[PDB]
């Protein structure tokens, strides 16, 4: 069967922290006043939750209202322990408060407000300074939360609010979360298909923070090279080929190899044999200004099969594509 994998860094956090802190289940949610809220918007809807934009009337303050759906519901202790346990670090959403929906008849999640400015104009015009700059920021909330024994597991371009006025950038959707502890076979339909890590496509079970890491990767390679998605799967199969043309399937069978995991047997009309591609290759005129040897040489480090090799956040930030940056 396949190898076991521990996280190399943040392994044994849940284990010396109380029970309290990972054990969601055991947690008594402390309830609010549903009346101080007022509804004035609905943003949008998921198969999971309806988001509004709402007022606070006890302080005029504009708020961010999370109507959790059923499916959702029966996982909220989850959601809430998490929030609740990150809450005050950096980049990361502030959960202000807690109300019983009295038409839904669930939880409803309340959060501080952030500006958000349209992913399309944003992505059109950030430049090469912009884009290093807001991913450091993402980086300290993927630092803070992997150091506080929590992957993601969620990260893409619309979990990402970022009020490019007031450069305030907050990591959100923290539904799909979840505490990290070494061993534990964790579920892989997690993260959405073009953020999807290569652990993930080929069922490999024991994952870890790293997932997080591939997905930044992706909204990076996405952002550099102006190619959305950067890898375009028509379905998860196909998600895998499509990593495979740019990474090359000698380095996928390595990897599959190390954890002595088989590929679904449907990969054998699908996914041909690819030599791994210089990353030069998607450099062209017009992404040429969000492109250096830096950036090349971090994604190179960030977009890897083997999820024990890519690099941590805290070694992300390390790295020389943020020299520019001003710290
Ligand atoms: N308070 C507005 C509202 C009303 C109902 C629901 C709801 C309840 C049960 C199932 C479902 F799919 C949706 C939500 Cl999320 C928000
Ligand atoms: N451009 C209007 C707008 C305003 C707020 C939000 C929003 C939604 C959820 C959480 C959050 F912090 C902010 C969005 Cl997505 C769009
Ligand atoms: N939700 C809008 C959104 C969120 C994040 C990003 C983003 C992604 C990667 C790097 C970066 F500097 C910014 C963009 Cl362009 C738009
Ligand atoms: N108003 C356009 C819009 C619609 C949906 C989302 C969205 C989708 C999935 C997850 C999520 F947290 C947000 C965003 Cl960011 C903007
Ligand atoms: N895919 C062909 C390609 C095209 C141009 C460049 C390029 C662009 C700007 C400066 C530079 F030193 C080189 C590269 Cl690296 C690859
Ligand atoms: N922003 C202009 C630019 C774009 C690309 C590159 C480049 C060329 C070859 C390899 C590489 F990793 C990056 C340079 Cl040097 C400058």
């Amino acid at each position: 069967g396949p190898v076991p994998s521990r996280a190399r860094v943040y392994t044994d956090v849940n284990t010396h922290r109380p029970s309290e802190y990972w054990d969601y289940e055991s947690h008594v949610v402390e309830w609010g006043n549903q009346d101080d809220y007022q509804l004035v918007r609905k943003l949008g809807r998921g198969k999971y939750s309806e988001v509004f934009e709402a007022i606070n009337i006890t302080n005029n303050e504009k708020v961010v209202v999370k109507i959790l759906k059923p499916v959702a519901a029966a996982k909220i202790k989850r959601e809430i322990k998490i929030l609740e346990n990150l809450r005050g670090g950096p980049n990361i959403i502030t959960l202000a408060d807690i109300v019983k929906d009295p038409v839904s008849r669930t939880p409803a999640l309340v959060f501080e407000h952030v500006n958000n400015t349209d992913f399309k104009q944003l992505y059109q015009t950030l430049t090469d300074y912009d884009i290093r700059f807001y991913m450091y920021e993402i980086l300290k909330a993927l630092d803070y939360c992997h150091s506080m024994g929590i992957m993601h597991r969620d990260v893409k371009p619309h979990n990402v609010m970022i009020d490019h006025e007031h450069r305030k950038l907050r990591l959100i959707d923290w539904g799909l979360a979840e505490f990290y502890h070494p061993g534990q076979e964790y579920n892989v339909r997690v993260a959405s298909r073009y953020f999807k890590g290569p652990e993930l496509l080929v069922d490999y079970q024991m994952y870890d923070y790293s997932l997080d890491m591939w997905s930044l990767g992706c909204m990076l390679a996405s952002m550099i090279f102006r190619k959305e998605p950067f890898f375009h799967g028509h379905d998860n199969y196909d998600q895998l080929v499509r990593i495979a043309k740019v990474l090359g399937t000698e380095d996928l069978y390595d990897y599959i190899d190390k954890y002595n995991i088989e590929l679904d047997p449907r990969f054998n009309d699908i996914l041909g044999r690819h030599s791994r591609k210089r990353w030069e290759r998607f450099v062209h005129s017009e992404n040429q200004h969000l492109v250096s040897p830096e950036a090349l040489d971090f994604l190179d480090k960030l977009l890897r099969y083997d999820h024990q090799s890519r690099l941590t956040a805290r070694e992300a930030m390390e790295h020389p594509y943020f020299y520019t940056v001003v710290k």
